[PDB]
DNA sequence: GACATGAGTGCC
DNA sequence: GGCACTCATGTC
DNA sequence: GACATGAGTGCC
DNA sequence: GGCACTCATGTC
């Protein structure tokens, strides 16, 4: 029903396919021409509906009747998911060749940071597939369910998992520290305490986002990449970073790509999804 | 161009007529039939313009050339600024005869909690004609002219604030604390201690805005209000809210405006502008 | 056998008076011409019996074996416990008539700043007599013993009372949140945390000690006159001082009390001593 | 002329000689059959003499005048400078070896923790006699003269080394940070925030120490050492034990001396004062 | 007596 | 109106 | 020696 | 991965 448009190159297939290997159960569907999720701002509760019409290169956002009074907001939070204001033409050609081999290449947002802490912290060790799995469990145990949508549960709220008991959570499959970093964060969320919109010295914030407990600096940089969409941040400490960067040690690697600047972001995700890719030996 | 729905009844003339008393020159135009204004999302800048059609009971939005690629985020800034979420028969059914003669009233938010916090600042102890004025001198003291329209400046970011001199700003027409209070609050916003969106505990987070240099308990409730559109605050402590509670003091007020609960941000506003109102002898 | 000396005037009727209504029963003896008690000073223990001379202005004391090592800091804190520093002459010169009746009186100080702490704690609000019965009552389950002397226990150290369970010690006959101000005290007490020796700045140290659990403006000032010897504090928040300054408000007992600096604590103690003193007819 | 004890062996030639290399000009008098220094408590001053009496195994002092009203804390202060507490047959009969050739080694303590904290700092990176040297400056500068004993005069207080200009500090013979760090030492002993006495949990203390501006690991343990006169602590980080221990890494020095737990203090007066020591093949 | 809350009174 | 700073209340 | 930075180790 | 702790290293 709701239109957005955005700027050709856009590889849907690789964003659909980012996405849905990160799919939590009951609360996301990714088919191969479509998105679709529990969203809840505020006290509204619903489902979207996102269907990318690459003809006219536009994508059509449906809402659920328990959304339409905050429409909008709804509208802006997938556009933030779907790196929609980014021009192609700008990063492709201030990465040359990196960004050659899929110039569609987006940066996957989210919907809301609150859960993006929550997936960045369940996010940590395991593997993707892991990840999503327990962070399905948590939905499932403390997810509100929608009325009109018996099969859609919503991400637990951030009332919800302050409340919580630690080794409930533990009882999951996660280590007791990482439950009480979630019950810290949402603690932090309830408090106004955690940036929900990028802030602008992306580096201070992510300082003292590194003092709650159970969030180092992997942790921190990954929610202001994906939680803040901020576009210039490199993992270093990533894993599979350090695998295309065979030898050297973070802060060499933190060194190399000051060349991307300021598109360190869109750098990352492209190495990251490259199989062939090395490094220049200066 | 793009449109917004909202439910009836939607009191435009007093909307608008609230808005245009705070205006602030330079920053945003208010007209008999419609709004418009500089709005910055990141490095995209332009003019929005909002135009209300009672007849569909919608809201057109136009954005200028500069502002496409987060039209989106543009819609959403404008559905906070006039409370499009808003169910009036909702609200109305609680507030009882209280709301009955403007049934159609509205709580007007801010495209940007900063910019709220800056002017929430400069309004203490003025005239609203005096604050307005004060504010555009910052304006055009530390904002970015458009390019694309040359009488319009954007709101300055907490980049350009933070780094401004104390003494520069006091000159413009305020006390040395004035602008120390500004400086400060641009430093949190850099860095993410300003809560850019309401936080699940309101209450909670007020508190911790009130230890701010500059920021009373006044201040602070204005901004919840105004800032992150929060719908159940009172002000007992405002000067006219005193006078519409003849003698009682601050606890006394704030324990009969309990019955508005969960809006008394609504109550607040009516009884604002309902001159002879006076509490139930009762 | 060990001796030390004090000039005269000294009331050793009314010191030891003073020491006997507050004694801890297992911990301390107190007759009409000696005083003795346990006595742990690090890991070394035992008895320590003080006999007073007048004849000669001399006080002997005799330690058991077990803390003939420790002598000097044995001899130390009897002396402090006796304000054997004191000058009457200077003192009572100061306050004139106020301590012209008793010419004798002495700051009762203590043998260690963490008991007087736990000592000052449990005075709270109950009476003097009543205080050392829960004192003795906490002394009894958590001091150790003395194989030499086993009519006698030391009061419990810090590191016994800070691994204590809070419902243990509030089945003694306190609320809940007495009890764990004491656990507070005795961790702070572990760390270093509370001065045991007077600081420079006894107004500030105070101000800290303030920030403590359980400790409010009353329990500081009494255990900085107690447990520090601060010789200029007043007590106008204390029970019987406000019975003698009849209908006056804290802060104008405090003003009143300026004209004793800076023998504050002792103008404090004359005054609860005086039967019918009144402020002056003036 | 009072007396106190001690047991048989102590090395008295090695305990004065001690001291005397870090005798401070004015301050301290050392001789080989005597002790001297100036002395304060509170505001009673004086000068304090220590005769020892090798026939009998006691120890005599003597106080002027000024510090007779508080002889016993002198007793006490002098008895923890020379350790009269110690019991050699014990801490022999654990060390073994290691203490077989100097049986009467002590601990050589302090008679003011204030007072041994500036002697620590000063005595960083610097050599012996250039500390005594250049402490002599401040003592000199800071220091209230006697006026019972003219060429006598009392180390600086905590209150006057607070009210110091950095600038003038340094201009005594050393680098800003390190005046900086006697300023803020001062303040800490003046709230109250320095331990003046050892405390019950000794590591967790030398670490809110190493958080002091200036105090780094090195001068924490040497401060505990002295000042508290804890013993069992060993310094891996001096300069003297790196050479004691040749191409060990601190950690294995201090895996190594765990063996003299719980004297590790003993044991390393030992080391330090053995050239030519070496570890085992252990 | 400790501690959070309410009054208010006066000052930049 | 922010900010302090001093009484007066009312549970545990 | 204090103290930032940076690799690296070992245990949650 | 977080995080406390360890081993250089360069600076003042």
């Amino acid at each position: 029903m709701y239109t957005l448009n955005w700027q050709p190159p856009y590889d849907w297939s690789w964003m659909l396919g980012f996405l849905a290997a990160r799919a939590v159960s009951s609360v996301e569907t990714v088919a191969d021409s479509y998105y679709a999720r529990s969203l809840a701002v505020g006290e509204y509760r619903g489902v979207v509906t996102a269907i990318p019409d690459i003809a006219r290169h536009t994508l059509h956002i449906n809402l659920s009747a328990g959304l339409e009074p905050v429409a909008a907001e709804c509208l802006a939070k997938m556009s933030r998911l779907f790196d929609l204001q980014c021009n192609p033409q700008i990063v492709n050609g201030a990465l040359g060749r990196l960004g050659a081999a899929r110039p569609g290449l987006r940066l996957p947002g989210c919907v809301d940071a609150f859960e993006q802490g929550v997936r960045a912290i369940l996010g940590q060790l395991v593997s993707v597939a892991m990840a999503a799995k327990l962070t399905a469990r948590v939905a499932q145990l403390y997810g509100e369910r929608l009325d009109d949508f018996p099969e859609y549960i919503c991400f637990p709220t951030p009332q919800r998992l302050a409340a919580a008991d630690p080794q409930a959570l533990k009882a999951l499959g996660m280590p007791l520290k990482r439950a009480e970093a979630l019950i810290h964060l949402a603690n932090a969320a309830l408090e106004g305490t955690l940036p929900m919109t990028i802030p602008g010295d992306v580096e201070q914030a992510m300082k003292t986002l590194q003092t709650f407990p159970g969030i180092g600096r992997w942790t921190a940089n990954y929610f202001a990449l994906r939680g803040w969409q901020a576009k210039d941040v490199f993992l270093p400490d990533d894993y599979l970073i350090k695998q295309r960067f065979p030898g050297m040690t973070p802060a060499q690697i933190r060194r190399y790509a000051e060349r991307w600047k300021p598109w360190r972001s869109y750098a990352l995700l492209h190495i990251w999804y490259t199989e062939g890719w090395q490094p220049d030996e200066a």
